[PDB]
């Protein structure tokens, strides 16, 4: 015990308590638990772990280690998703305050030592979060055409005053990227009325692109997706998701393999694949790199 500990590091976390339940409107709009963990060394810190999370850590420690590891309770949780959530609460501290009193050499697993780091977005979601609980989805940016619009280019945008166009993006301070039906290009800021802005730079809100083909056109769709931008869903998550924002069902996920060739999203393998795949590409702000492709089916 004594030299035991000493030859651990100050970052090392010694307790892991359970400080709030936070709704976060994900692939899945679930629920996450605000822990506070505090380390040798006197920090104290906030983390967001949702509950697949810790299961997902214990099979991973479980088939490392083949003392006593500590389990996950059996489930029997059935309330709503909030009340099946703060249920979780005892059993959860209760395997943190275990698995932290585990020994140096479990301790010290990159895997248990990455489960309780802060991360670029569990750091961004604090002050996202004193910002509503004492303040002072989300629709992708949209305009509408003032004015008909003629493209001077193959790169200018067309259009007609009252259309809806969606902006993809900020160019400069007269130019907007937007698409309109199919037609993605530049257009005067000038000649429409921003219906719903850009997300300010700040928020912490990332966001999946998915490419919607239809039986004429084809168009961009962004979804705003709370979760960390590298994360991975389940291909459940995305059926979910895709569904309630296109509004059917007979729709199949597909994404773009790296040289070229479409690829149809069927299992969860798939999906981590895609998102193994993506995880290089170069990154835009706040949109995962790998980008969906929905087509009817049949």
């Amino acid at each position: 015990a004594e030299s035991d500990f000493e030859q651990l590091p100050d970052d090392v976390a010694i307790s892991a308590n359970i400080a709030d339940i936070e709704e976060k409107r994900g692939f899945t709009s679930h629920f996450v638990f605000v822990i506070e963990v505090k380390t040798k060394g006197g920090s104290k810190y906030l983390i967001y772990r949702r509950y697949r999370q810790f299961h997902a850590l214990q099979s991973k420690l479980e088939e490392r280690f083949g003392c006593t590891l500590p389990t996950l309770p059996a489930k029997v949780y059935v309330g709503v998703k909030q009340e099946i959530a703060e249920m979780r609460i005892p059993a959860l501290n209760a395997y943190m305050k275990s698995l932290l009193s585990l020994p140096v050499w479990v301790l010290m697993d990159e895997d248990v030592r990455i489960f309780f780091y802060q991360s670029p977005y569990d750091s961004e979601q604090v002050p996202q979060a004193l910002r509503r609980l004492r303040p002072r989805r989300m629709a992708a940016p949209r305009a509408e055409a003032l004015f008909d619009f003629t493209g001077n280019s193959k790169l200018e945008l067309n259009f007609k005053a009252g259309d809806v166009i969606f902006l993809l993006s900020r160019i400069n301070k007269d130019w907007l990227e937007g698409t309109v039906r199919g037609a993605t290009g530049i257009f005067p800021l000038s000649f429409v009325k921003i219906l719903k802005d850009f997300p300010e730079e700040d928020d912490p809100t990332n966001w999946l692109r998915c490419y919607y083909y239809e039986d004429t056109i084809s168009t961009i769709k962004d979804i705003a997706v709370e979760e960390d931008l590298s994360s991975t869903p389940l291909l459940k998550d995305l059926l979910e998701l895709t569904r309630r924002e296109f509004q059917r069902e007979d729709i199949a996920l597909n994404y773009r393999d790296a040289e070229g060739d479409l690829v149809r999203l069927l299992s969860d393998e798939d999906v981590a694949l895609m998102v193994r795949q993506a995880r290089g590409l170069p990154s835009q702000k706040r949109l995962f790199p790998w980008k969906l492709h929905i087509t009817q089916k049949d």
